[PDB]
Formats: structure tokens, sequence, C-alpha cells
């Protein structure tokens, strides 16, 4: 399992949820502020995750 160094990504089941990527250029407030930021507590995370450990 990981090595607990993920940020929140309690609004998506875990997969990078604008983990910088965006997927469309729009890494800025993609999937980050896509109507996200109305989180306005935390669910506005990025989703860096080590990967495995580092």
């Amino acid at each position: 399992a990981q090595p607990k160094c993920n940020p929140n990504l309690h609004y998506w089941t875990t997969q990078d949820e604008g983990a910088a990527i965006g997927a469309a250029w729009i890494p800025y407030f993609g999937p980050a502020a896509e109507g996200i930021y109305a989180e306005g507590l935390m669910h506005n995370q990025d989703g860096l995750i080590c990967g495995l450990r580092q």
C-alpha cells in the first residue's frame, strides 16, 4: 500500500483527480476547480501522491 503521503483526494475515488495533468491544458482549474472550488474547504486539492514511496 501507499506510504500515506497523499494530499486529500476525498472527492475522487483515488485516481489523479487533478494531480497535475488536467487532461486538457486545464489542470489549472479543470478537475481542480471545474466547479470543485465550491468545496471551499479542501476538496479543491490536487492529488500529488508519491506513487509508491519516495
